[PDB]
């Protein structure tokens, strides 16, 4: 599972059954996100970023 960046057409597939297509969002201001990815569920949440997340490739 991979998914697409900040742009509408974007990558396909990266490592293990991380299902989630991650939306990285800024802590600080998150509607547009800093990245948009690959992960098993939305991490663990630092000073600078939100985790945003949906199931399958390229659904964010």
């Amino acid at each position: 599972l991979k998914c697409n960046k900040l742009i509408p057409i974007a990558s396909k597939t990266c490592p293990a059954g991380k299902n989630l297509c991650y939306k990285m969002f800024m802590m600080s201001d998150l509607t547009i996100p800093v990245k948009r990815g690959c992960i098993d569920v939305c991490p663990k949440n630092s000073l600078l970023v939100k985790y945003v997340c949906c199931n399958t490739d390229r659904c964010n």
